[PDB]
């Protein structure tokens, strides 16, 4: 018809090639808009930080993404923010109340070491799939891989990081098992130059979710060959 010779790209349910985009705070209707006009390119969708904590309307953000085959998940830092109040059954008890699937651990606020935030993530992996984060919000050398390796063996469904750390890592650990936080057009297209069409992406703007889409297909300049 109008037809194109295009890389192939994984269908949902996506379990590589997946895009992670972030909500800091989006009205409902806007939200609803945004998810209908380009869910077949959303896989999950991550409420920021603390974000969800203040939005009135959660319930019907989570019940439209569900309605879209959409998984959700609260920021990481949530579960920090319950931890350094010793409050982690309240966490627990909140992504369960809102029939979480996934939920994000993390350790780049709360100065913890990553073997204790590997605990964490073994303690949840019984409930949930874990998607853990590798990195401070703030050093460290390749012990960078050695984090990796150890939320994997915690349980971690995925682990996200934030580029030459790929090199790096292509040395035997499945990139498919890997995130990457890309929140602009820059690291969005080099991570697929890199890595493929289905390099699997994080903190995505929600005004990139069709633009991030023709970046994976080539239909952009920065990826077109």
């Amino acid at each position: 018809d109008f037809s194109l010779e295009l890389p192939v790209r994984t269908n949902k349910p996506r379990e590589t090639g997946q895009s992670i985009l972030i909500d800091n705070g989006y009205p409902l209707q806007f939200f609803k808009d945004a998810i209908a006009g380009a869910s077949d390119y959303i896989d999950f969708v991550k409420f920021g930080w603390g974000t969800s904590l203040l939005t009135k309307d959660l319930e019907e953000k989570i019940s439209t993404l569900k309605e879209h085959d959409i998984t959700f998940f609260f920021g990481g830092t949530l579960f920090e923010k319950y931890v350094s109040q010793k409050k982690v059954n309240e966490f627990h008890r909140y992504c369960t109340y809102f029939g979480c699937e996934y939920i994000e651990i993390s350790n780049g606020t709360l100065p913890m070491t990553n073997k204790e935030k590997a605990a964490y993530i073994a303690d949840f992996s019984d409930e949930f799939l874990v998607l853990s984060e590798v990195g401070s919000k703030d050093q460290s050398s390749e012990e960078w891989l050695e984090y990796i390796v150890e939320d994997m063996e915690a349980g971690a469904e995925k682990v996200i990081t934030e580029q030459i750390v790929d090199d790096i890592i292509s040395s035997d650990i499945d990139i498919n098992r890997l995130i990457f936080e890309a929140p602009n057009k820059t690291l969005q297209q080099g991570f697929i130059q890199k890595i493929g069409p289905n390099v699997n992406l994080a903190n995505i703007p929600f005004h990139d979710a069709i633009a991030l889409e023709t970046l994976r297909l080539g239909l952009r300049s920065d990826t077109f060959f």
